């Protein structure tokens, strides 16, 4: 492919500057499973000297759903750290069902689905539907501002609270604790330690688990921390551990699917016209697959398998660009164009169909409808003052801030 020479898809070098949609568009055409060879030293944590890029949706779906072979445990999914990181760094994430491979993910799964039915989640609505509204109207009144830290990131941490019944008292905390939580190598938190962060919050999360044993009542936790018919449940650790993971997987997600909702938004009055007018149910999802707030995740082979026509050896690491496979022109219609309507819709930002997919896909989906229905009713006019800033991270594809006039009427500023 016509790509210069030593480029890497995982480089935050990149992405604190842009995501490569040329590039990714060059090996959907030119080499859709193609090696992303790495020079020594300069790996992300990974000392194997490259990974698979894989680019198709068809392949991250492939990929995805042969779990059998394709593992998250071996060496996590997050495919790039700081690259001096130890590798006990990297298996410390092997505590959090996102990172754990059958049998074990297959038990930890079922009990944790018992905090997203339909009825689990249904039940959450309402007080997230008055605080989508408080958010936007507090916005409104402050004229303008930076739009990721006063309508983006607060919503996502308060569903966080609600569905883990956290004390209004607390939600402070817990959402400090989690703010500090995904990692990225960017200068702006040079100075945060996720780990004693990480620490804070499990033990607060155990000891929530100790005291909803003890006092249960009709609530997920109490769901979580009791036996079902056949004696599972979590452990208080493993409690812990559903914690910790929800603080990463639901918070800069969410938060980026806003951010970049509103930016296409922006890009698109057309889009938010119509929005505004019709508030379609098709759009959380157009919003994801436009925002893809996940760039990546990474699986390693258990054996040698052919995808594709391209031998993968046991021990190889694929990195599935979900980035690229949402804008693949062989599985959707005119990709680049953004389309609230768009039905149906098989992206793949909440991974690819299979054991791992996006438990919290439908509390994502909820949490974007309620703000944006919160945006369009107090903010209608919005426009950016100035470019957002991205985040420096070879895996998520953040906005850090985005100045906004919430008004519409404020001039340019020379
Ligand atoms: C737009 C927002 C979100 C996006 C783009 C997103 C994306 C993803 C992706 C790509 C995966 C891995 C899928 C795979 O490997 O096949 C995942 C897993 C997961 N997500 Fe989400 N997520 C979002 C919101 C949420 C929320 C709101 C929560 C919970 C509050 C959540 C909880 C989780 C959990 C617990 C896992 C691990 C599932 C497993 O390993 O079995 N996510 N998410």
């Amino acid at each position: 492919p016509n790509l210069p020479p030593g480029f890497d898809f995982t480089d935050p070098a990149i992405y604190a500057e842009r995501l490569p949609v040329a590039e990714f568009a060059e090996l959907r055409s030119a080499a859709p499973i193609w090696w992303n060879g790495q020079d020594p030293g300069k790996g992300g944590g990974f000392h194997d000297g490259g990974f698979w890029a894989i680019t198709k949706l068809n392949d991250v779906k492939e990929i995805s759903r042969h779990s059998d072979v394709f593992s998250s445990y071996e060496n996590g999914v997050i495919p790039r750290f700081k690259n001096d990181i130890a590798r006990e760094d990297i298996e410390v994430q092997r505590f959090v069902m996102l990172n754990m491979d059958a049998p074990h993910h297959t038990r930890l799964r079922k009990i944790i689905s018992r905090g997203f039915t339909p009825r689990a989640v249904g039940r959450l609505h309402d007080e997230l539907q008055e605080r989508a509204q408080k958010i936007a109207a507090e916005a409104a009144a402050a004229g303008s501002g930076d739009f990721v830290e006063q309508v983006s990131c607060e919503l996502p941490l308060q569903a966080i609270a609600g569905l883990l019944g956290v004390p209004q008292e607390d939600r402070g905390k817990l959402f400090h604790w989690s703010n500090e939580m995904t990692g990225n190598e960017d200068p702006e938190y040079a100075h945060i330690d996720p780990k004693a962060s990480s620490a804070e919050l499990i033990g607060y999360a155990m000891k929530m688990a100790e005291e909803k044993a003890k006092n249960p009542a009709d609530d997920i936790v109490t769901q979580l921390i009791q036996a079902d018919i056949d004696g599972e449940k979590l452990s208080d650790d493993e409690f812990g551990f559903f914690v910790v993971m929800l603080a990463v997987a639901g918070n800069e997600t969410t938060r980026n699917s806003i951010t970049q909702g509103m930016m296409a938004f922006a890009e698109h009055p057309d889009q938010w016209e119509l929005y505004k007018k019709v508030r379609p149910e098709t759009a959380a999802d157009e919003i994801v697959r436009w925002a893809t707030p996940v760039t990546a995740f990474q699986r390693t082979a258990l054996r040698d398998y052919e995808l594709s026509g391209v031998q993968i050896k046991k021990g190889q690491r694929v990195v599935m660009f979900y980035r690229s496979a949402n804008f693949d022109e062989e599985v959707f219609q005119d990709p680049f164009t953004f389309n609230i309507l768009r039905n149906p819709n098989p992206h793949v930002g909440f991974g690819g169909t299979g054991a791992h997919y996006c438990i919290g896909a439908n509390l994502a989906r909820m949490t974007i409808n309620l703000i944006f229905n919160a945006v369009a009713d107090h903010m209608p006019d919005l426009k950016p003052i100035s470019a957002p800033e991205r985040l420096r991270s070879g895996w998520l594809n953040g906005i850090k801030h985005w100045q906004v006039d919430y008004t519409g009427r404020l001039p340019v500023a020379h």
